[PDB]
């Protein structure tokens, strides 16, 4: 099962055994990040912008430092089962980002008039553009350095000053 | 009669095939047939399918580059407004022109063509923002090269998101918002009015 996904018509032969594959691959990688994003809106903690920012930054760092993971993530960003998986992943991520920003709004951490739905779209666009720009040319778009700059810029548009410390990598959740 | 095929006709046929079948599954025979000829008509103009795809991409991409180039001109003093004018009217054209949009889609969700295109766009945006800085329109310490990189990332993400899920990311609405949000981070307040639809560039 995992052996098959790891190997992935010599997939079986690489695996050593006797589209759905690419989808199963994007799913296995999506999951961990989704659960991390979901945690950022927990009503059990009161720093949702900080936590959301931490999750995104740590994710950019792991992709930058893990070639296997970055290649997997790559196919999740290419090009009906795979197409539907990407859409599902898109929807899920934007949903979870919006829950965390709606909690920030609730806690008084967004700027006056900020709409968490609109903030979440801009944040999602920011993340996607850094990923895609780094995929095309890492020498012009550095996942860790530009990822943080872009994230802090977009967050600063909707989040009040003093809610998080820009420019630094936060502690693990 | 293969040698009578025109370059534009071969390109128009090729774009339709690429849009419908994808680049991988499109053949030279198919493009020729689509245009009303055979593979030889394609060869009359292009060495191979890569050259065809590159010509399709250049045809759409290059007008956009010429427009972005104009935004940094010495003969006008509103580089930020001019950049917004170019970018916003581009988002609108891509939203409203299906042909234009599907060719944008083949180019983005595809190697070296993208790298070159990204470098071209970043240079021109940077040059417009360098004129903005010369004219005192950037906020203190704003680096035009960084601002150009951020604008490209936010806009590229809106394009990709709109391609994946047009119900959730709107090229026109979200492209203007990303553009204005990014400009606001690097451009002095009161240089432009966010959310407004500018006149197209002269």
């Amino acid at each position: 099962r995992e052996g098959i996904l790891d190997a992935a018509e010599m997939i079986g032969a690489r695996a050593g055994y006797t589209s759905e594959v690419l989808a199963a691959i994007v799913e296995r990688v999506h999951l961990p990040f989704m659960q991390e994003l979901e945690r950022t809106s927990t009503d059990q903690r009161d720093t949702p912008v900080h936590d959301l920012r931490a999750v995104m930054i740590h994710s950019f760092i792991e992709l930058s430092e893990d070639e296997r993971l970055r290649k997997t993530m790559e196919i999740m960003l290419r090009s009906r089962v795979l197409t539907e998986m990407q859409q599902a992943g898109f929807r899920d991520a934007l949903d979870r980002m919006e829950r965390a920003l709606r909690r920030a709004r609730d806690l008084g951490q967004l700027r006056e008039g900020a709409d968490p739905k609109i903030a979440a779209r801009m944040l999602h666009a920011t993340v996607l553009g850094v990923l895609h720009g780094a995929m095309v040319e890492p020498e012009l778009m550095d996942l860790k350095r530009d990822g943080m700059l872009a994230l802090d810029m977009t967050l600063a548009a909707y989040v009040k000053d003093g809610v998080f410390v820009p420019g630094t990598v936060p502690e693990p959740l």
